[PDB]
This record gives structure tokens, sequence and C-alpha cells, in this order.
């Protein structure tokens, strides 16, 4: 049975698309992209239908990544259509979970990406005003939380 990740920031121009991509390319090299659906997404308006923060784009890169994501905002639908929802700081949390009461067969579970870092770096902090090595952090907690999500519900 086919699983779903819908993974959600502030803007959905810097962490989420990266995190969406860093999951992407996780199983696709697993051979198991038919079993996944994946997607990224914003809590806010700030950004809707931009591509990704340039930063972001030249770090997946050097990764060997790409992405054609445009930005877009979260939906009650989104609610009830994904299996997880993961999430990258508290205020991002909150705002789901809010929004999900109002949801009246919300079945997606609502966590922070960071739960699942075996390193225990909880929080994935908004790098928009920040730098290239910022961006860089974020990439790695990436790598490091969908490799032990994926391995613990594959
Ligand atoms: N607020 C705050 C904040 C506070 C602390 C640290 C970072 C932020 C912060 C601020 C942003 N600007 C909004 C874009 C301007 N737009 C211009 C077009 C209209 C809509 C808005 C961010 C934008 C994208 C992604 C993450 C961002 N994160
Ligand atoms: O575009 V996000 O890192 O709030």
């Amino acid at each position: 049975v086919t699983k779903s990740v819908l993974f959600v920031c502030l803007g959905n121009i810097c962490r989420s698309p990266i995190a969406e991509a860093v999951f992407r390319k996780l199983v696709t090299d697993q051979n198991i992209s038919d079993n996944w659906v994946i997607d990224s997404g914003a809590v806010s308006d700030y950004e809707v239908g931009r591509s990704p923060d340039p930063r972001a784009v030249s770090c997946l890169r050097n990764h060997g990544i790409n992405t054609a994501h445009k930005a877009r905002q979260v939906t009650k639908e989104d609610f009830v259509t994904f299996d997880y929802i993961l999430c990258m700081d508290e205020s991002n949390l909150r705002d789901l979970n809010r929004k999900s009461n109002q949801v009246k067969n919300c079945r997606a579970k609502i966590e922070l990406l960071g739960s699942y870092d075996p390193q225990k770096q909880l929080i994935i902090e908004d790098p928009y005003y920040g730098n290239d090595a910022d961006f860089e952090t974020v990439y790695q907690q990436c790598v490091r939380c969908c490799r032990a999500f994926l391995e613990k519900v594959r």
C-alpha cells in the first residue's frame, strides 16, 4: 500500500523544497518511488507561485539534486490526503495543529521532521536571513531525518 508525505515550512521556498527533494532522491535511490506520493507546502502567503530560493537551488546542485517545485499553501484537503505531514519548527507545528482542528476527517499525523534526527537536533531553523552555510546545515538535517523516517515507516 502506497504512502504519502507532505513537507512544510513558513514560505515553501527554503526548507521544505529541500526536505522534499532529499526524500525524493532517497526513495528513487532505493527503487521504491512507485510506493510514495511526495510534495511540499507553506503555512503562509508570502511566496505563492515562486521557485525555491537561489541558495536552495545551489545547495541542492552541490549534492547532485534539482527541483521543479512552485510554492503552494497547505489546504484542508491536504489533512485528509496525506499520511504524514512533517514540519520544520514549533511555529509551523502550532499553525498546522490549529488548522487541522477545523478539518473534520483529518487523517495525517503531524510531526516535526527533526523528531526523527538520530543526532537530536529537533529544530530545522529558517535560513532566509542567513547564508550558504545555513542552507547547508538545513540540507544535512534533512538527510539525517529523512533517512531515519524512511527506515521507520517503509
Ligand atoms: N516574518 C518573519 C521571519 C522572522 C524570522 C526569521 C525569518 C523570517 C522569514 C521572513 C520571510 N519573508 C517573507 C517574504 C516577503 N514577502 C514578500 C511578498 C509578500 C509576502 C511576503 C520569509 C520568506 C520566505 C521564507 C521564509 C521567511 N522567513
